[PDB]
């Protein structure tokens, strides 16, 4: 059985923070789950229903139904209790980023506790776990896991994303988005890997419209801004901020030469008389009119790396060890195998079946073949003609 | 002899960043002063004259004209080199607000090493030097004083500021904006202390105009936004960003009782989907709407307190002593002598004059008489019939 840790933690200020892979899952769900979670993820269905979760288009874009009172009644649940929510608060002078910060990078030994104690609340729940799924890093909940005898996936939504590209998720078995594994797991195929394919026929394999035309004008350098209380922001940033993003690039660039685009989830947009402030429909458009391209860890990054723009990656994040490669060449393959065997078929992540495969830590090249069967309807060779027949 | 530090780092991505006080201090110059600064306050002058310095209503605001060459010709001039500014770039691993944060609350020891150089390139330097004037901090300069034997004003422009109020300005030898002495100022004469106006009369004694009539409507909880890089957000702020202080409230106030405002200098400004954003002509209309004000560090907190508020201060700042009070009445009288003797009426900062009468250290009777003679054409006594003769 899984055991999917969705924290119910308002760090920034929202009930049921990750509802939607509550639903998601749910929705999937072939066989019982233990969620691991907060009352919240079960309530709010009750007066905030204007949130995205409930749009039409999200369900549709994620493949996604609204659970009922059976649909969730097929499962466990085991709740965690707000008090500790305020008692990490006043640990971190009541700052709820820094101690969103600490729960993603620190063991906090109170929660630890409680974990424990509920996995603990009844019999045969502890034995009945083949893995923990968790939506973000928790060295917390990943110390009780040791503990245990069990593995943590960490998985979320992927850098490429409907309706430009096929979903992608991420799984990975020591961090999502910081701490990745997607380097190391790299560095063991690297002696032999030759990827025959071209930068954009790996582009074109994951879009799904044709790129676009030449912008004919173009601006110096790129901005990639952010969501400020994203998790990659607050505690894989390697400090810098958006702010601090757009002070490095002028310490480069002249005003008349840097183009922003401002993220569209974000809270804040760019005032008009500074820089120019890009408007294109999507952020390949933007990409499209810059010469290179500045972020600190932004999915738009492997864009810009896929289109074959010089990037700077300031951050840590799932993709940067492909852009401290020198070459091309070694770009292209870096780049074939973080697509075709780091990054998942956004829907298998919530197969059961499918994880019960990635438990057993399989090859390479049997996760590459897997994939590449679910995007179609040697580990070199298998992305090489899945290139050419697509 | 004033020597005047301006630093020309530019840390946030443009040249001369502390241009107006140059040209502030230059315009009302009664003597020869010596300049510690860049050759970028030298040049600027000719392609970007469309910067807020060159604006005729900041100047008239702030009351200096452009200077010639005639005017600057009178000064003397030691300049730092921008090779310093590389190295200590990379030793922030290339993150420039960092850097500006190490310079402001770190000594730098190749700093303290060229100020020394700089101050002994020419013989009879030193020796005519009656007080550094830094717009900063910045414990490389303090260090170098220490061993000289010089003192630190640190002076900047005040948390009221025209046309809504008479222009104020900070003098702290201690440090402005982070590592203030106006809470220490206060506590000696706390004993002798009974000021018998009302805070709206303080208020209205610095106010140019009349304060705005009742809202009708009102917000449970307003939030002061402040610039992203400036010193105050980046070194002072206890951690705090914009973010994470908006999250602050939302664990209090749900979003339909949440106005918040942008602050009219930052490069971002709020979307209109999410929260209900203020666009009060002025702070105070914004302040005169909300029941309670949150802020980390902003001028507006004094305007909050001022107006009688429950005010949330965050981080570090020049007037968080009187908001850790208990009392009105305590409250009263501490902002009596925060308004009266702390901060300095604006042009003063600027007298050769009035800084030689500040060095000699004078009782705060004589500071508070001072001011009080400049704003009108016992130290509770000459506030209270100051208060009500204006
Ligand atoms: C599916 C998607 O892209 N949703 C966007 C939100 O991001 C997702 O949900 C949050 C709760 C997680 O922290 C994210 O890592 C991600 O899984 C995003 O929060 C909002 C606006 O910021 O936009 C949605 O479209
Ligand atoms: C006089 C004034 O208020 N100027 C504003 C600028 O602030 C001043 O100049 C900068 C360089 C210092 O860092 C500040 O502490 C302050 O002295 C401000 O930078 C800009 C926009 O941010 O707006 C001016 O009006
Ligand atoms: N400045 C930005 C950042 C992200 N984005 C979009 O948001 C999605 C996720 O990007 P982040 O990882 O930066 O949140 C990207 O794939 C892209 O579609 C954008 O359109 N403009
Ligand atoms: N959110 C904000 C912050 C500041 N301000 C204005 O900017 C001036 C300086 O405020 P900071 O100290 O916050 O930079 C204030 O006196 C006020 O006039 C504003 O109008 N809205
Ligand atoms: O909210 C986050 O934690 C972040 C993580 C990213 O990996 C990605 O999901 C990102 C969203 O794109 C923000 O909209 O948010
Ligand atoms: O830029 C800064 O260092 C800050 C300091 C504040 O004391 C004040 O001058 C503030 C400005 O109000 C920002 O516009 O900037
Ligand atoms: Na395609
Ligand atoms: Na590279
Ligand atoms: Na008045
Ligand atoms: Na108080």
């Amino acid at each position: 059985g899984l055991a999917v840790f969705l924290p119910p933690y308002p760090f920034r200020g929202l009930k049921a923070p990750y509802l939607w892979m509550f639903y998601k899952y749910l929705h999937c769900a072939t066989d019982s789950i233990l969620f691991i979670t907060g009352e919240d993820y079960l309530s709010v269905t009750d007066a905030q229903r204007a949130r995205w979760e409930f749009d039409p288009a999200s369900m549709a874009s994620l493949g996604y139904e609204l659970p009922n009172a059976q649909s969730m009644a097929c499962h466990e649940y085991l709740t965690l209790d707000n008090a500790f929510y305020e008692t990490l608060l006043s640990r971190h002078h009541h700052d709820p980023i820094k101690s969103f910060s600490a729960f993603l990078t620190e063991r906090i030994p109170d929660l630890e506790t409680e974990l424990h104690a509920l996995l603990d609340s009844k019999k045969g729940i502890i034995d009945q776990i083949d893995t923990f799924i968790s939506i973000c890093n928790c060295p917390s909940l990943e110390h009780v896991a040791r503990t245990l005898g069990k593995e943590v996936m960490h998985i979320e939504i992927g850098p490429l994303r409907a309706p430009m590209y096929r979903n992608t998720a991420y799984l990975d078995f020591a961090g999502v988005n910081g701490g990745t594994e997607a380097s190391a797991r790299y560095e063991k195929c690297q002696a032999e890997f030759d990827i025959k394919a071209s930068l954009g026929d790996l582009h074109n394999y994951f879009l799904e419209v044709l790129p676009p035309a030449e912008a004919a004008t173009h601006s110096a350098a790129g901005v990639v801004l952010q969501v400020e209380d994203c998790s990659n922001l607050i505690a894989y940033n390697h400090d810098f901020t958006n702010i601090s993003l757009l002070s490095y690039v002028r310490q480069r660039y002249e005003k008349e030469d840097i183009l922003v685009r401002a993220h569209p989830g974000s809270l804040f947009r760019l005032r008009d008389d500074v820089f120019t402030i890009d408007d294109s429909a999507n952020s390949l458009a933007f990409i499209n009119q810059c010469n290179e391209v500045f972020t600190i860890n932004s999915s738009v990054g492997l864009e810009a790396i896929l289109t074959g723009k010089k990037t700077t990656v300031l951050g840590d994040c799932s993709y940067a060890f492909i852009n401290e490669l020198a070459g091309a060449s070694a770009t292209v393959n870096a780049a074939a195998f973080y697509l075709f065997s780091y990054l998942v078929p956004f829907d298998l992540v919530f197969n059961q079946e499918y994880l019960k495969f990635r438990l057993g830590h399989p090859e390479e090249r049997e996760i590459v073949g897997k994939h590449i069967e679910f995007y179609s309807a040697s580990l070199s060779s298998l992305i090489n003609e899945a290139i050419s027949l697509e």
